[PDB]
This record gives structure tokens, sequence and C-alpha cells, in this order.
């Protein structure tokens, strides 16, 4: 099959699922394989933060300094003394991969076990997520910190997203984050024919790790939620974005 | 492979579709053929009835005479003489599989023709309503009249049941009465491991269909949606309920 191939021919480990969630139609490659999450994580993440904060409870004064950044500040490297609020952190995680929203978030919500025993709650013991940005993405192949799969992924994001883990107002903000996200166009979005209106949340790590996790809207009819993870064997090896849009059109066109 | 070995037991073609909706690890096995669905049609009526019905609703006195009654109406042929509230035949047609309750209530949704349009509502492209019981049963093979699939009648369940496609209230109720049905201790019931909740839908056609859907609970963890259905080759054919349940057990072990 057009999976297979892809991987030959970008010398890459591909992981997919989607699933329409009006048919119950699924698209299937290595649907439980593990991959690093990377910054996929951070849907999931302020998938647990909305679980604990109202819309209004979401503006929250919080502080701090040059020592808390870290490797890739887009957003949160402007308001160093400004200071941001949960909203805009959740926003800069989601909307720039930023690497320090997270860890700020991360602390609000307890840590990474916390994030697990809440992921472990709602109905995933696969997404393993062990550490801050950039650390998490130190994953080498077999281990499983800072790993899940794509059935995991999407399945994490579809219960967030569009099941009764989360109040409307507090889902809308999501997929609205998501829907407006600046990272990804050449991944999910760029698979999907003219016009599908697409939330997603990008990742990059080491052993050329490049992810995308989405939720999908054609004009007509349920959306399709999905994950789409990729990884290489060299440590350094570096990724291509056209393996992702690839794979997704062999789903759409599947689907 | 372990369904085609129960296929060639029992002699007849299977239809299996089945969703953790907590994973959405799958099991399917011919998960798109056509089958004549029969009164497993009469939980997705009542999923349609609750739409548009208030519960007040379900308190109205349907009457109806000795001519409103067909083949195999075990609850209604008792009470022509005072009627039954709505609330009463939709028991009586969940519970009993009472046709007459299907035919008043199917007529009180617009019929046939308008539980189609519903049904493409929510999303069911598949499941395709034409007549009353009992001639919805009278389907030959190649005839998509009165037929569905197992991914789409699991699915239709999933939005009624679970889904947000009716409030809480109304879920639980609809829950409730299938629960409560007397008619399928030797098929889905019959094939999950002790504590664990069915509530499920039995139906029977010609060819020898036998058909079942429910929502099962195991113990801990999330609720599993599951179509069984299966038909024979031969018109007047009888079928075994051990092949539903047998069925079952090999989507459990599965799963
Ligand atoms: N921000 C990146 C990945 C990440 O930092 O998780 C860019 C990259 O590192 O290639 C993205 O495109 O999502
Ligand atoms: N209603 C039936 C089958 C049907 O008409 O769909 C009656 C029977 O078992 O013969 C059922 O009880 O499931």
């Amino acid at each position: 099959d057009d999976f297979a191939k892809l991987e030959e021919q970008f010398d890459a480990k591909l992981g997919i699922f989607a699933l329409d969630t009006g048919t119950n139609r699924t698209v299937t490659y290595r649907p439980d394989e593990r991959f690093a999450f990377a910054s996929t994580i951070k849907a999931l993440t302020v998938g647990v933060l909305l679980q604990q904060k109202s819309i209004e409870d979401l503006n929250q004064r919080i502080t701090y300094t040059r020592d808390d950044l870290v490797n890739y500040n887009p957003i949160t490297e402007k308001h160093v003394d400004t200071g941001m609020t949960l909203k805009e952190l959740a926003d800069a995680s989601l909307r720039y991969s930023d690497n320090t929203a997270q860890n700020l978030i991360l602390k609000q919500i307890g840590g990474p076990e916390s994030l697990k025993k809440e992921l472990r709650k709602i109905g995933d013991e696969v997404t393993n997520p062990e550490r801050f940005e950039p650390e998490l993405n130190e994953v080498n192949p077999g281990e499983t910190q800072d790993t899940s799969t794509a059935r995991a992924l999407a399945t994490s994001l579809q219960a967030f997203a569009l099941e009764d883990k989360l109040p409307s107002e507090k889902r809308e903000l999501l997929i609205d984050w998501m829907k407006r996200n600046t990272t990804g166009d050449a991944l999910i979005r760029a698979g999907v024919p003219e016009g599908w209106e697409v939330a997603d949340k990008t990742g990059a790590g080491s052993y050329g790790t490049r992810n995308d996790i989405a939720i999908i809207w054609p004009p007509k009819g349920d959306p399709v939620v999905l994950a789409v993870l990729s990884s290489r064997d060299k440590k350094d090896a570096k990724y291509d974005d056209k393996l992702i849009a690839e794979a997704t059109k062999v789903v759409v066109k599947a689907l």
C-alpha cells in the first residue's frame, strides 16, 4: 500500500490513526507503535488545564523570569515583566509551539505525573509524559518515556475536543487555538482538499520525529480526528514535512 | 480465522463491528456488508422518538383496534380495549420486540421515510427504513430496502445512547429500557464475562437473519459498542443464538 511506499521513498517510519467520527470509518498504519510525541503533547496539556479552570478561571496572573525561559520562546520572550495569563500561554503553547508556555502551563497542572494520571483517567493508558521541554524530545528508540501512539493521541485529542470531557466553552477554545496554529502549514493542512477547516498541533524531536495531530472538517459532515507521526533511525536525522502532507492525502482519500 | 470458523461452524455469513469507546481499538468483520436489520431498528426508532418527544409527551394515550395489530404483538394484543401510552409502547417495543408497538411508534415519527431522514441527519448514510412490521423482514439478497450494516447500526446506537443526539435523562431512559430487554439472554448477553452490564436489542428476519446490537460495559472501563449481524443462504433457514454469542466471545477476547 501507499503508506509503505512513503516510508521507503522518505527513509522514515510512519504512524497513522484517523477516525470518521460520523461513520467510525478508520484508517490505520502502525496505529500502536510508539513515537516520541514531542510538542503534540501540548494540546493534551491544555486539554487538562481547561479541565481544571473555567473560562472565567483562565485569567490568572502568572509570572516568570529570564531563567524560567528555555530553548525556543517566540512569545514568552516578549512578556518577561509584562507577564502572561493562562489563556495567553495556552495560546502560545498551542499557536507557536512555545516551549516555555508548555513548561509554565505544566507546573499549573502539577507536572508530567499529574498530566499522566489525568490522561490515565479519561482512558489513555498509553501516553507517557515524564519531562518538561526541551528535554522531553530526548528519546532513544525503544524507550517509552515521553512517547505515545497514533491511536492514543488522536483519542486523547478527540476526548478533549469532541467528547464530554470538556464543557462547550472550554472546548471551543481548544478547537479555536488549534484551528489557528501557525506551525503546520506544510503538515496535515497541506494534505486536505481546498477549504476544509483544520485544527492541528505539530511536533519535532530527535531521531527525525515530525508529528501532527488534527481534527479536520469537510464542508459536509462529521469531523475526522487524526494523528500522523513519523520517525527515522539516525539520531540527528532530519525530517521532511512532505512525509505528513502525503500521508494525510492517503488518509483523506481512504475516507 | 476465528470469525470465519464460526461462519462455517454455523453456516452463516457474519457481520461484526465493535468499538472500545475509550481506546478506539476496534473489532471488524464484513463490517460494511448489508444485512436485513429486523427489530434492531426498534432501538433506533425509539432513539428518534426520544429526539422529538418530551417525557410528559410520553404519557399520551395511543388507542388502536384489533386491525392495527400485526403478527407478533405480545403486549399490544392485551390492551386493544384500553390503549397504551407511548412510554408503554416504547418499553413493549424495546423489551419484548413488540411489532404493533413499533408500528404505532414508527407512525408517531412520520413513518419509515422520516426515520431515514433523522438517521441521515445524525450521519447514518447506510440504514434504509422503508416498511412497517412485519413486511420490513421480507428482504431478498441484493435488496437494500430495510437493510443497514454492523458499522452503521452500531454507530447509530452509539449516537443515541452515548453521544450528544439526546440529553442525559433520555440516554439513561433508552439505556434502562435496553438494559432490561427480555429477548437476548442467549446472544450478546451469553457471550460476555460475568459482571459486564449489557443493554442490547435483538432481531430476526428471513434468510435466517439473527442480529443483536448493544452497548456493553465491563466492571471498570469505558463502554463497548457492538453490532453482531448474521444471515444465511436459504430463505426458510432457522437461526442459532449460539452463533451471536460465540462471536461476541471473539470480540471480548480480541478487545
Ligand atoms: N516547532 C517545530 C517543532 C517543535 O519544536 O516541536 C519546529 C521544528 O523543530 O522543526 C514545529 O514545526 O512544530
Ligand atoms: N422480534 C424478534 C425478531 C425480530 O422480528 O426482529 C422475534 C424472535 O426472536 O423470533 C426478537 O424477539 O428478537
